[PDB]
């Protein structure tokens, strides 16, 4: 692939939460700011509304790896909550051409 086999992994929640809060995402590698929620990345809810509430974010993740990413409860400000215990992880492939992936984060 181009550059270090960069794989954009989407993060889709499963939470019908809409109390003005937002689910950000940070990771186990500098890519997601190392482990900073203020450096991580707020997510969105393109396909999350009432039926299937899943949040959404594709964070690149080059250099094949069983990365370990987790969700954060971010208030209107950078104050937040974080990974329960069993966080999550993604495996970036070492062979490809584009950059895509998957990682379902449950917020509820």
């Amino acid at each position: 692939c181009t550059t270090p086999t960069a794989v954009a992994v989407t993060f889709d929640l499963t939470a019908t939460t809409t109390y003005g809060e937002n689910i950000y995402l940070v990771g186990s590698i500098s890519q997601l700011g190392d482990w900073e929620t203020s450096d991580g990345i707020a997510l969105s809810a393109d396909k999350y509304t009432s039926s299937d509430p899943l949040w959404y974010v594709t964070v690149t993740l080059p250099a094949g790896e069983s990365f370990e990413y987790k969700f954060i409860r971010i208030e209107s400000d950078d104050s937040v909550e974080w990974e329960s215990d069993p966080n999550r992880e993604y495996t970036v492939p070492q062979a490809c051409g584009t950059s895509t992936a998957t990682v379902t984060d449950t917020w509820r």
